């Protein structure tokens, strides 16, 4: 019978007891399991019968210790942080942490030397330094995080604990090696070896089994068990490997896992994702209650018996010299500090110098100086002055920090906050009197209580002349901003931007609103979008580097087989290295003459493909492989003559160049792939703005009513949308195999999206059930990861596969046929003039390459590859209305108008030619006008573009030449020519959106007319 289930258990119950009772008040509960563990341990000291059950669990063995507890704090603080504030704020919270935490372990260990009255060294001052300069602050983080803004301030404390934590237990563990387990002498090289070792061998250890754990958990489907134990194996394997097996800090390891992890989140599926975030939180809860019960047993068993009030006196000073000092490291290091990125203010500097609560780090480490000591005090002076700092910093420092942020004025709730949470609870008692005015009139819920459900619906207020022109101008700029966070958070909502984009779009659109007069500035948001940087140059310059027999040779499996060849000639040559080093039948004949010449070398590599001339010639590889075998004939004739150097360059020269031709192209894949997700947060800014001022155009009739003020607002707003459609044609003009692969990857996301709601629909009106609506789901999600695993550069298609992917074409064969014979490819330069303005209407123009300009009168707009022009212009034989001027090198297929009507003409089946180019044009001339008139009423444009798209054209001969609009048609738009409505009371000249006062349509016909009608009706 283990005691040590029954004391794990009643910790638990404890800390359970422990936060169901000091929820309310401020003080926190780690400090009362503390307490609770000085009570228990005096129990144990009395009672033997609990002194057999503490006993297991408050003497422990110290590496076991820090084997189990540290991984799961480690990870848990790695893995809850949020890694993209992290990283964007990473010089300032590595130069705080990293140099603050040298620098404040130096000034303790001085403060310990001089002050204590016991005669330490600078090996155990410095142990004690880098105990006390470890902060786990979670309380102060939580409070930051829920009390409204400051939230930089919340990511750089959390970011500045783990980095503080990270480096503080590997400086203790140097100088815990450097006083107490060994005393061994060594050299400057070992010294700078051994630096070399832990501070760089830790986070690539960590790197390495990170990559491993990113590329083992992205292909895994539809299995959740395995992912989470995958988690937890690879963070115990990466510390207990890298702490024990590789002599390196693993601790760092944990750290770079963790962020790593928590950066590749997409490889876990969401419902893994927030399973692994509640799993890791509860791991690292037992962690902390586990060690802070342990701790306060053996403090009250052990630490306790040798102090005197010189040790309190000690231990007060000790506390108010921690606050000080972590206070000059803050102010010291302020104008490095302020110099980079979100800088700190006085008060953020104050909030930091109070939030550095001591935590479980600490205490584990301090416990594990107090079991290694043995009987020796220093271990108890350690432990009793770690358990009376983490006391004060505890109990002084939250209640504090409390009322000193809301002191400093940084909880103060804002103005539109409190606006929107007083409209969120009227908008709440209003519905709550409407259900209850519903309920009231019901049959079996008829006689029930109504004060008692009144009483518990009763949720409420958390938060309890020239200068009118200036004015309103104000007032004009701050309703745009709030309709374009609106419409930003409507974006994300509806499955279309990143939570990513999402940040930066609301960041902008909060610091343009904090400033005097400017809007959402296109320069701050060109930096999410430029891809500019090392990579390009890498793929750049690595697509440089790579760039009969033949016949046989061509079959992709030779360059396997000599792949085989590299690693079965890797393998003897570590066999080879080590055994020779550490010098049985001459070396098994040295590896029977390593594998006969490994085979003569693949029999000459086919005997140099059987002699290409021209390919041996013109290749560089093949200049190495022929150094290769005129090396390993030399040393053929060397063993024949018989050095060891010779071996040893064969070896390693082998390797280098065989390992370097392989690694290329992944090295290629590795930079696509970061500069497709470079490229897929572009995109989404750049679309997620477009989509924005769209949104904000449409809306802003009802908000602005001044005509200045709303004519430059919209100049503003037009500058800006062109300005970024320009800049996203360049880029896509730039990458284009990425580009492709990121419009790939958005498309397939938005069908299975749709697919998905389909799926809940059909379950939620009954016509499924949930079992083979889970199977479906399952299918959609499932294939939505193998998504997240796509190639990052998918290679752009042919002008031949754009002309046969056109919506207007795609279906039919024989009519792709008739086009692909008829078109014709045509190539501009930069500048130039595709159509003129003026011009009469002669043909469409797909663009399958470049970026042109629409100069249309005022209208502008960029068109990129995948548009067609003069639709309308080849259907209403109307003139041209835009110029087209090119923006790159354009290439154009021009289908002529002769060559378009004869494919109209002759293509007449159910659905024709004349039928789809119509409802193409349909679909954009009645989105905008459908937009309009539910613009006030919040549809989005792809719901808009998404309910138009059920809709069709009819058919006016079939109901001979007029339309009856019920309530059965949804909406009905007019798409060409005029037409009289309801008793002939005026004329509908527009192609405008019918008003639902018309009841009946009436249509002549005419010459050059061709009254054309599109209608969109409900679920029939």
């Amino acid at each position: 019978a283990p005691k040590v289930i029954v004391f794990i258990s009643g910790s638990c119950l404890f800390g359970a007891i422990s936060r169901s009772l000091f929820k309310k008040l401020p003080i926190p509960y780690t400090v009362v399991l503390l307490i609770l563990g000085a009570i228990l341990g005096v129990v144990a000291s009395n009672v033997p019968l609990v002194e057999e059950h503490t006993r297991d669990v408050a003497h422990m063995d110290p590496h076991v210790l820090l084997q189990i507890f540290l991984p799961v704090l480690i990870f848990e603080s790695a893995f809850a942080m949020d890694v993209h504030t992290f990283m964007r704020s990473f010089s300032q919270v590595c130069i705080l942490a990293l140099f603050g935490l040298v620098v404040a372990s130096v000034l303790t260990a001085v403060l310990a030397m001089n002050l204590f009255n016991y005669n330490w060294n600078f090996s155990e001052a410095m142990m004690f330094g880098a105990i006390m300069s470890a902060t786990d602050p979670v309380a102060v983080v939580a409070l930051l995080k829920d009390l409204g803004a400051s939230k930089q301030l919340g990511t750089i404390i959390e970011g500045e604990s783990l980095l503080n934590d990270g480096c503080a237990i590997v400086i203790f563990n140097v100088f815990m090696k450097m006083v107490f387990f060994p005393q061994l002498t060594s050299t400057v090289g070992q010294n700078v070896l051994y630096f070399l070792q832990v501070a760089v061998a830790g986070p690539l250890w960590g790197y390495a089994v990170a990559k491993v754990t990113v590329f083992f958990l992205s292909h895994i489907f539809n299995d959740a068990l395995v992912e989470i134990t995958i988690t937890l194996a690879a963070t115990y394997l990466t510390y207990y490997i890298g702490d024990i097996w590789l002599e390196v800090s693993g601790v760092l390891a944990v750290v770079v896992l963790g962020l790593i992890v928590n950066a590749e989140k997409t490889s876990i599926s969401p419902e893994v994702e927030v399973f692994l975030h509640r799993f890791w939180e509860m791991l690292a809860y037992l962690a902390n209650t586990l060690i802070f019960m342990m701790v306060g047993v053996v403090v009250t068993q052990k630490a306790l018996v040798a102090v005197d009030k010189m040790d309190w006196f000690y231990l007060i000073i000790l506390y108010l010299a921690i606050t000080i000092i972590r206070g000059m490291v803050i102010s010291l290091f302020s104008p490095i500090l302020s110099r980079i990125g979100y800088g700190l203010t006085w008060r953020n500097a104050v909030i930091m110098t109070w939030g550095g609560l001591r935590g479980a780090v600490g205490l584990a480490l301090a416990l594990v100086v107090e079991n290694l000591a043995g009987n020796d005090v220093i271990g108890s002076k350690f432990l009793f002055h770690t358990a009376g700092i983490v006391v004060l910093t505890l109990v002084i420092n939250a209640t504090t920090i409390q009322t000193l942020l809301r002191i400093l004025g940084m909880s103060d709730i804002s103005i539109p906050k409190r606006l929107a949470m007083a409209g969120a609870v009227r908008r709440i008692h209003e519905g709550q009197n409407r259900t209850l005015n519903m309920l009231k009139s019901d049959r079996f819920l008829a006689d029930a209580d109504w004060d008692i459900a009144t009483a518990a619906c009763e949720i409420s207020d958390p938060y309890s002349s020239p200068r009118e022109f200036a004015d309103m101008m104000e007032e004009a700029r701050l309703r745009m901003l709030k309709a374009e966070k609106i419409s930003y958070w409507k974006q994300f909502e509806h499955g279309m931007l990143a939570r990513e984009a999402l940040r930066l779009l609301v960041q902008h659109a909060e610091v343009a609103a904090d400033e005097k007069d400017q809007f959402i500035l296109v320069d701050d948001l060109k930096k999410s979008w430029q891809i500019k940087g090392i990579y390009p140059w890498l793929k750049r310059k690595l697509e440089d580097l790579i760039s009969l027999m033949y016949k046989i040779c061509h079959h992709m499996a030779f360059e396997v087989t000599i792949n085989i060849a590299i690693v079965l000639n890797i393998v003897p040559i570590i066999m080879e290295f080590v055994v020779q080093d550490k010098m049985q039948k001459i070396e098994d004949a040295l590896r029977i003459s390593n594998y006969v010449f490994f085979v003569i070398y693949a029999i000459e590599a086919i005997v140099k493909i059987l002699g290409l001339g021209r390919h041996y010639i013109v290749s560089h590889w093949n200049k190495f492989d022929a150094f290769i075998l005129v090396v390993a004939l030399v040393d053929i004739i060397i063993a024949e003559t018989l050095k060891v150097v010779k071996l040893f360059r064969l070896l390693r020269g082998l390797r280098m160049l065989r390992l370097t031709k392989a690694l290329i192209p992944k090295l290629i894949l590795v930079v696509n792939g970061k500069i497709n997700n470079q490229l897929s947060l572009g995109y989404d800014v750049g679309k997620g703005y477009i989509i924005g001022e769209e949104e904000v155009g449409k809306i802003i009739d009802r908000m602005v009513d001044n005509k200045k003020i709303l004519r430059e607002l919209k100049h503003i707003s037009e500058t800006g949308r062109l300005q970024v459609v320009k800049e996203l044609g360049l880029l896509q003009r730039e990458h284009p195999g990425i580009a492709v692969s990121v419009k790939t990857r958005q498309a397939i996301r938005t069908i299975l999206n749709h697919s998905r709601e389909t799926i809940h629909e059909l379950q939620g009106a009954g016509l499924l059930d949930e079992m083979e609506a889970h199977k479906l789901e399952l299918t959609v999600e499932i294939k939505m990861k193998r998504l997240m695993n796509a190639p990052s550069s998918i290679p752009p298609p042919p002008p031949e596969n754009l002309l046969k992917n056109v919506s207007w074409l795609a279906g039919d064969m024989k009519l792709i046929d008739f086009i692909k014979a008829r078109a014709s490819l045509l190539h501009f330069d930069y500048g130039e003039v595709i159509v003129r303005e003026g011009d009469e209407s002669d043909g469409l123009f797909l663009i399958v390459s470049g970026l042109v300009k629409l100069y249309g009168k005022v209208f502008e707009d960029y068109l990129t590859v995948g548009n067609v022009i003069g639709e309308m212009g080849v259907l209403t034989k109307k003139p041209r209305n835009a110029t087209v001027t090119c923006e790159t090198t354009v290439q154009v297929y021009f289908i002529t108008a002769e060559d378009m009507n004869i494919a109209i003409d002759t293509f007449t089946l159910y659905p024709s030619l004349e039928y789809r180019l119509w409802r193409v044009v349909a679909i954009r001339i009645a989105t905008p006008l459908i937009m309009e008139q539910m613009a006030f009423q919040g549809w989005t444009q792809e719901k808009v573009k998404l309910h138009l798209e059920r809709g069709y054209l009819v058919d006016l001969a079939e109901s001979h030449f007029q339309f009856n609009i019920d309530a059965t048609l949804e909406d009905v738009i007019l798409i060409n020519g005029t037409a009289y409505n309801a008793h002939t009371r005026e004329e509908i000249r527009s192609p405008c959106l019918i008003s639902r006062t018309v009841h009946k349509l009436t249509f002549q016909y005419t010459a050059t007319e061709e009254p054309r009608l599109f209608v969109v009706r409900n679920a029939e």
